[PDB]
């Protein structure tokens, strides 16, 4: 019909991509995909509750850590509730439901249907939870906030609707008939091959290479290449690896051997392939190079049908538990992997053994892969374990391969409830990069919860888009996910959507128009400066909508731009610093939304450090910690573009140093600490000051020791007004991380001496530390993903294994202290060499 075809140009405008478009495919993946999406879509729309979908309450059953207690010393907590312009402050407990607090108002007023909401915010307090475990009543409490909130009708679960949808034991062979480039790299001609590898798991089962041959733009052989594996052993998600050396790995693409129908795949192929830069999740891609005009292809034929204990000695189980209490990036000998598979049964009793266990299955195998299948019917120790996320992560990454066992790792996140999901969304989505077929157990997951919550599914949509602008190796099955979810969302949300897309569809045109006018050069002139101004005024002139929601803080709606406030930016980039007036009156601030649009860097490495920022702080909260870390907003757009939450009331360390005496480098010791007592109106203030600076300084400190990405310029690290340290711009001798003498000021400490706040400092320190050790696999699995989903060509050893040893794996807790505590000499041992050394190197 006419009018499925118009909302299917909506959703192609809301994706960035056409999923119906054909030109790079050879069979119907993504097809059959869409039509298998619609049967979880359907059924997670038609058994949400439309009352709290509509109003989606942020909620936790996690306790209120004893930190956020003490700041109750009387068992009541203050609310104030707004209309016209009235307001009342009923005293309420942290156990009473909004249902009872609304009843003990109205009666308390009087002697009709209303909620809740935030003032400032699409934000409810609805449903039965106490009102301490709601996360805006938790924020409230951490920030030392009055928590306002106005009397109004429930909205329309109308809105939400959706709109009804009208929807045999020979070897294995292949023949390499050539390649074909139209232009020839640059060196010289060295000589080319191809290798053609069988791959599960990122597991090499069997391996041929060509003979070599001069590489011309037409290179041809007509081989079949024998390989050492039966057809009928063939595991379901083995890829046919094709790869070229020359010298030397130049070029690769993938095709899957079984199909999304378990049908053998058979003929005549053309494939174009990617070419290396100059291991990855870009390497697994069964997508082909769209770019069929520059880009190298391989011809092929594959002309090959179907398919679908007793108890141990007592040494060999400590061998056994070894193993298994080792770390994910210990690598299994032949031996251990034996071991396991020998013991199976055994193996199978400890959920932790999974990973290594079926990390011990010869995929290649068809007998041993049915006695896995086996294995697995009989999973009830596994369906009983509590969800540990780190040991399922594990399962959904680059070395698994099956779907039956990728599976069981989903089963288990379906009890993560929608807090949870929350922190580890954007990992997950990532995670379908290890998927070996679109249509996934994950991918439907994340369908599903996406759909449930307009929070989840918000986050999913941005998350997905970011992918789809950007990586040609997944785009389609992104797509094609995405779609899916806009097929489901409601028109309310699609609504949303298709206002935030039109305004940074628009700011974006707007950040890469002014970057051409001013080159390097980094004096920002008045020309430039006085065309964005009238850029922003046209845009708020019949274009720009009249509000739009917040990517990063969905909460928020953003109306019209504040233009005086707005700025390019003094950077070689040249980033829009915008600010935005609030669409919402009952606002009880009067405060500007910020937002900076930048071009230049990749920010889908800020998404994960910052992700992984925030699963830090939960990890600290499990334990009653609170390092006030500062993990701001921060979403990829498009290629090396995207918006960052301007934080309020903050300044770089860098500047602080420079307003004092501005020079080639230079540093004073106290200018931070004058520059706080500054800042604050009552030495009371000033207390609350250093403390902050205390616990966030710690935070920064460990988190980015971790990660690896302690040693930064001062130009890249902040505080606010009132003592937040925090670090900024993850985009890509030493010093372990920032911890210089300005900051020891502060503590009331100098060069190698004690003090009440340093004590304090360090032991936090230490207490912050040793708390992430205890999720060490979690965060091993998290980096490792993080570095192979997110960044260029890095090592499956060297670069995951920085991890391992920054949190100083298999070493008893007193060693990890005092490692830490060494490391926190070293950069009082460094000063200020290191920030001295770049002005230096600016030379260098
Ligand atoms: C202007 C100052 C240096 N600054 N840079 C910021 C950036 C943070 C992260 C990446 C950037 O490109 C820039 C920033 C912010 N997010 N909030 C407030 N102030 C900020």
């Amino acid at each position: 019909s006419e009018e499925s075809q118009a909302f299917q140009r909506q959703l192609t405008a809301l994706i960035g991509y056409d999923v119906t478009d054909v030109s790079n495919v050879h069979d119907d993946e993504l097809e059959f995909t869409r039509r298998g999406l619609v049967t979880p879509r359907m059924a997670e729309v038609a058994s949400r509750d439309p009352k709290l979908y509509a109003m989606h309450p942020w909620v936790t059953s996690k306790p209120l850590p004893e930190y956020l207690w003490k700041k109750i010393a009387n068992n009541c907590i203050f609310i104030v509730i707004h209309r016209s312009t009235t307001s009342q402050t009923i005293k309420v407990s942290p156990d009473d439901t909004p249902g009872a607090i609304l009843q003990s108002f109205f009666t308390k007023m009087a002697k009709q249907d209303f909620v809740l909401r935030v003032c400032g915010r699409d934000e409810y307090l609805v449903g039965e939870t106490p009102i301490k475990n709601f996360q805006w009543v938790r924020h409230c409490l951490k920030n030392g906030e009055e928590i306002h909130v106005v009397l109004d009708t429930p909205p329309d679960p109308a809105l939400d609707e959706v709109r009804k949808e009208e929807w045999c034991d020979r070897k294995f062979r292949v023949k390499i008939r050539g390649i074909d480039i139209p232009v020839l790299p640059r060196n010289t001609d060295l000589t080319v091959f191809v290798e053609a590898n069988i791959q599960h798991g990122q597991q090499v089962l069997c391996q041929r290479r060509t003979s070599p041959k001069p590489f011309t733009e037409e290179v041809l052989w007509n081989v079949w290449l024998e390989f050492s594996i039966k057809i009928k052993d063939l595991p379901k998600g083995a890829l046919l690896n094709l790869q070229i050396y020359c010298g030397r790995l130049l070029y690769y693409v993938n095709l899957l051997l079984i199909d999304h129908r378990f049908l053998l795949r058979r003929g005549e192929y053309v494939l174009h392939m990617w070419q290396i830069s100059g291991f990855n999740a870009d390497k697994l891609t069964s997508a082909t190079n769209p770019d069929k005009e520059n880009s190298m292809s391989i011809s092929i034929l594959l002309d090959n049908h179907p398919i679908a204990r007793a108890e141990m000695p007592n040494q060999l189980r400590k061998q056994l538990e070894a193993i298994i209490a080792t770390d994910p990036l210990n690598p299994l000998t032949a031996e251990d992997k034996e071991l396991l598979w020998h013991f199976r049964y055994e193996s199978l009793k400890h959920p932790k053994a999974y990973p290594k266990l079926f990390s011990s299955v010869k995929w290649g195998q068809q007998e041993i892969v049915a006695k896995t299948y086996q294995l697995l019917a009989r999973r009830e120790v596994w369906d009983q374990s509590a969800l540990d996320v780190g040991l399922t992560m594990q399962l959904l990454d680059c070395n698994f391969s099956d779907e039956n066992v990728r599976a069981i790792a989903v089963q288990k996140l379906e009890s993560l409830e929608d807090d949870d999901v929350l922190h580890y969304l954007l990992q997950l989505v990532q995670a379908v990069k290890f998927e070996p077929y679109h249509d996934s157990a994950l991918a439907r997951f994340l369908l599903k919860r996406g759909l449930r919550n307009k929070r989840i599914g918000h986050f999913l949509f941005w998350f997905l888009r970011s992918e789809i602008a950007q990586s040609r190796h997944y785009q389609q099955r992104f797509a094609v996910i995405l779609e899916a979810y806009l097929r489901g969302c409601g028109t309310a949300m699609l609504h949303d959507f298709t206002q935030q897309v039109q305004v940074i569809e628009m700011l974006q045109k707007v950040t890469l128009d002014i970057k051409s006018l001013s080159a390097e050069k980094y004096d920002v002139s008045s020309q430039v400066i006085s065309q964005l101004k009238q850029k922003l005024e046209n845009l708020q002139n019949s274009q720009l909508p009249e509000s739009f929601r917040v990517p990063y803080d969905p909460g928020l709606k953003a109306g019209a731009l504040a233009i005086e406030k707005c700025k390019v930016m003094a950077s070689k980039k040249k980033p829009l610093w915008l600010e935005f007036k609030c669409a919402d009156p009952t606002a009880l601030s009067n405060e500007t939304i910020g937002i900076i649009f930048k071009h230049g860097d990749d920010l889908r490495q800020d998404m994960l450090i910052l992700q992984i920022l925030r699963i830090m702080e939960s990890i600290w909260e499990t334990e009653s910690l609170d390092l006030c870390l500062l993990p701001y907003g921060c979403i990829s757009t498009g290629d090396k573009i995207g918006m960052i939450e301007i934080v309020k009331d903050a300044t770089t360390i860098a500047k602080i140093q420079q307003s004092t005496v501005g020079n080639t480098g230079a540093f004073k010791d106290e200018v931070l600490n004058h520059w706080l007592k500054e800042k604050s109106p009552t030495e009371e203030k000033f207390q609350a000051a250093v403390e902050r600076f205390v616990y966030s300084c710690a935070g920064y400190c460990v988190a980015t020791f971790v990660l690896g990405i302690g040693d930064r310029h001062n130009d890249n690290i902040m505080i606010t007004e009132t003592g937040n340290l925090f670090h900024i711009d993850f985009g890509h001798e030493r010093v372990p991380f920032v911890l210089t003498p300005d900051f020891l000021f502060v503590m009331g400490t100098s060069g190698k001496k004690t003090s009440p706040h340093f004590q304090k400092f360090q032991d936090i320190c230490v207490k912050a530390y040793l708390a992430l050790r205890h999720h060490t696999n979690l965060l091993i699995i998290l980096f490792s993903m993080m570095l192979m989903t997110g960044m260029p060509q890095l090592t499956s050893k060297e670069d995951i294994e920085y991890i391992r040893d920054a949190l100083t794996v298999g070493k008893n807790e007193e060693d990890a202290k005092k490692y830490f505590l060494d490391q926190i000499e070293v950069c009082r041992d460094k000063g200020w060499t290191v920030q001295f050394n770049w002005f230096l190197h600016l030379v260098l």
